[PDB]
């Protein structure tokens, strides 16, 4: 692999348990460290809550929305900062729409069985 030794990345979370029909609502919260979802209009009218460890977000229209890679139910959010890390990774009992949503920290054998369910690309 890549990277050796056995961690993790440290500043990047594994996010699931969300569907596309909250993006709206449920990126606004997390919008403080960054994005999640690819449907986004208008978003941060002001303030723009300094948002992002480059100030601004770094996205092309031409492209996909989300230059991390996204399944069927997880995301990867990457926000080089451990304090968002953190603060982002919940698991405390956050309650969502009626269900739980999943967190946790980036382990390289979740990708796999999250990939297995949720089939989008081969061999990624």
């Amino acid at each position: 692999m890549s990277l050796g030794s056995e961690s993790e990345t440290g500043n990047a979370v594994v996010v699931f348990g969300y569907r596309e029909a909250i993006t709206k609502q449920i990126l606004a919260y997390f919008a403080q460290f960054g994005e999640i979802l690819e449907d986004l209009e208008s978003e941060l009218g002001d303030t723009e809550t300094m948002r992002t460890p480059g100030y601004f977000f770094q996205q092309a229209p031409n492209r996909r929305r989300i230059s991390r890679e996204h399944g069927r139910t997880w995301t990867k959010l990457t926000y080089a900062n451990h304090s968002s890390y953190l603060r982002a990774l919940r698991e405390h009992g956050t309650i969502y729409c009626g269900a739980a949503i999943g967190c946790v920290p980036y382990k390289h054998e979740l990708i796999s069985e999250l990939s297995r369910e949720g089939h989008h690309h081969h061999h990624h």
